[PDB]
């Protein structure tokens, strides 16, 4: 699981979880296909080392990378342009996983997956391997401490009697998400308690419908409006506002959260910023 480096000493002996790579110390050729990471790049001062972004799929607050050339999406991965700007790193997440081989005959390429059952130790475990490549662990480990003390922060406020259920909508269908999901950090790390403690957890979450939410009459709902990020026309408030999830306290506490989904469903946990702007997402919601 753990990513794990030897220092060999222009360049750094690299295992993970997809397999095995030499890579050089300080790279200057590097193509992004996680974007948590490439804010971390951001965050680092190393945005001059990036050469390669998705530039389909790039959210709000990554727009200072939006004149690096384009390798596409973060699923409609274009391996012809990341073979033209000859990259010396390509860096990813599981979204890419099913491209390894393809990626790893252009160049050594790094896997940043965040594990849903360990969130802050895989998180901590990306940025610190990336900043090591750099030379910059005492900067990192500086914004690693900021994001803990947001975290503490945040917790300090949550209401232990309260609980909260997380959904996806697409088109107009509804799947719920639990701790250790993709999503599971709400209940994971930031300690909101969740209504169903048992979802099975899967990419794209378990089918249920209105009834089941208003039978669990959660206090807060946590939204995820996938719809946005395909450009559907549907829209989570459309497919919500019915009958049963009306009388749900969360309804009538006004404690629908629509969660930014260029954080939530891009995934940009490896992010020193954008993990604790989506901390502070869920902060604000509850306190
Ligand atoms: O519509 C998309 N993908 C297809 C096919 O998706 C896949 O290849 C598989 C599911 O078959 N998805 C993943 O492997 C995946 C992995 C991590 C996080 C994801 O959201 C994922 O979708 C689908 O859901 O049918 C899509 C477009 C942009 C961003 C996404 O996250 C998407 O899932
Ligand atoms: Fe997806």
């Amino acid at each position: 699981l753990p990513i794990s480096m030897s220092d060999e000493g222009d360049s750094f002996l690299v295992k993970d979880s997809l397999g095995e790579n030499k890579i050089p110390k300080n790279p200057s050729k590097v193509v992004i296909l996680d974007l948590g990471i490439l804010d971390t790049f951001d965050a680092l001062k190393l945005n001059d080392k990036v050469v390669g972004v998705p530039a389909k799929n790039l959210p709000k607050y990554l727009q200072q990378f939006k004149n690096k050339p384009s390798v596409g999406g973060v699923q409609q991965v274009d391996f012809e342009a990341i073979n033209a700007l000859k990259p010396d790193l390509i860096i990813i997440s599981g979204r890419q996983s099913k491209f390894y081989d393809k990626l790893k005959e252009i160049a050594p390429t790094l896997f940043v997956g965040l594990d849903n059952a360990n969130f802050l130790s895989s998180f901590e475990n990306n940025v610190l391997s990336v900043a090591k490549l750099y030379g910059l662990e005492k900067e990192a480990l500086e914004k690693i401490s900021d994001i803990k003390n947001e975290i503490e922060k945040a917790k300090s406020i949550v209401d232990e009697d309260k609980k909260a259920l997380i959904i996806l909508t697409n088109s107009n269908k509804i799947s719920a998400f639990g701790p250790q999901s993709r999503f599971g950090i709400i209940h994971d790390v930031l300690g909101i308690n969740a209504v169903d403690e048992n979802i099975k957890v899967g990419t794209h979450g378990k089918s249920i419908n209105s009834e089941f939410i208003l039978e669990k009459n959660p206090d807060y709902i946590f939204v995820v409006d996938r719809n946005v990020i395909l450009g559907n026309k549907e829209r989570a408030q459309g497919i919500l506002d019915n009958a049963l999830v009306a009388k749900t306290k969360a309804a009538q506490n006004k404690k629908i959260i629509y969660l930014d989904p260029e954080y939530w469903y891009l995934a940009s946990g490896n992010g020193l910023e954008s993990l604790k702007t989506m901390i502070l997402e869920i902060k604000n919601a509850v306190k």
